[PDB]
């Protein structure tokens, strides 16, 4: 008695068509999936990916339960936050689903590790209030005091996703063994913590380490039986996915960017209003959109994707190309 896409929609055959051809593609139109499904990108994309990877069958997750949990997660994203809402989460979830398909990663990950990274992706920004970690620290907000300045929002997103599992008939993980639930919980934690930006430099250093260890190996592929290595990859992977907008098709990159800048400007408006110094990129009086994108691509996004593409060489070529064309496009619109 379950609609073909988990929750009901006005546009079932269109959506079937989009999901059937697009979900293993780089560069999916999450905004249209959202409009076509009446606000339910997250729930629909997640339902379909978990069906497509056989994850309901594999972990005995009741599909009514999955759907209800996601509907609640989706509701606890804030629709009025311009960028960090459930469409962002649907994007990151699909993108991570894509980056798992690279031929150089076939049979490296257990199914529980796949489950972890995709669940993490779906929840990684749940309840975001549209302000950065630095803002919450700089303002002495309750959350920053509580988490002692460390991964403030990421910790909070995790808290909210786990409380929701409690609620009546929402525990998708109910039929997993005890030592699995606890293993999964450990991974999901580590994965959503890896989306905190202040870990960027550290993760990228571990990822290059592992690139260098693959270039010098006798059999040009990596010993990935150590769980500690695997989880590093997966930490980088969900962070790549979170920083994927500048490597998406130009039109989608620009839509994502207009939203991000509106979020940032609103935060600068709150800073101005409290006599605080205005965060980078948050100042509507002073900021220069194009120059900020070129500099973010040069200093953060390109060196991350370059190293990722080097690990999975050559299965992520299109990413790096689209990223570079986007860089150049933004440079000559300065
Ligand atoms: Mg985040
Ligand atoms: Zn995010």
């Amino acid at each position: 008695f379950l609609p073909i896409h988990g929750v009901e929609t006005p546009n079932d055959n269109e959506l079937e068509e989009r999901f059937s051809l697009c979900l293993d593609e780089w560069g999916v139109d999450i905004f249209e999936i959202d409009r076509l499904s009446n606000g339910h990108a997250l729930t629909t994309v997640a339902y379909r990916i978990f069906q497509k990877r056989d994850l309901l069958k594999t972990f005995c997750i009741d599909p009514h339960v999955f759907v209800r949990y996601l509907l609640r997660v989706e509701s606890t994203y804030h629709a009025d936050v311009p960028y960090h809402n459930s469409m962002h989460a649907a994007d990151v979830l699909q993108t991570a689903h894509f980056l798992l398909q690279a031929e150089a990663l076939d049979d490296v990950f257990s199914d529980l590790e796949i489950l972890a990274v995709l669940f993490a992706a779906a929840i990684h920004d749940v309840d975001h209030p549209g302000v950065t970690n630095q803002f919450l620290i700089n303002t002495g907000h309750e959350l920053a005091l509580q988490y002692n300045d460390a991964s403030v929002l990421e910790n909070h997103h995790l808290y909210m996703a786990f409380k929701i599992l409690t609620e009546k008939d929402c525990d998708i993980f109910a039929n997993l063994g005890g030592k699995k639930r606890q293993t999964l919980r450990r991974m999901v934690i580590e994965l959503v913590l890896a989306t905190d930006m202040s870990k960027h430099m550290s993760l990228l250093a571990d990822l290059r380490t592992m690139v260098e260890t693959k270039k010098v190996s006798g059999s040009g592929m990596l010993n990935l039986d150590n769980y500690a290595d695997r989880i590093q990859i997966l930490q980088n992977m969900i962070h790549c996915a979170d920083l994927s907008n500048p490597a998406k098709p130009l039109r989608l990159y620009r839509k994502w960017t207009g939203r991000l800048i509106e979020e940032f400007f609103r935060q600068g408006d709150k800073e101005r209003e409290l006599s605080l110094e205005i965060s980078p990129m948050c100042d509507r009086e002073s900021v220069e959109v194009e120059k900020s994108q070129v500099s973010f691509i040069d200093f953060v996004c390109h060196p991350l994707w370059e190293t990722w593409c080097d690990l999975v060489h050559p299965c992520a070529q299109l990413i790096l190309d689209t990223l570079e064309d986007n860089r150049d496009w933004y440079e000559c619109h300065i």
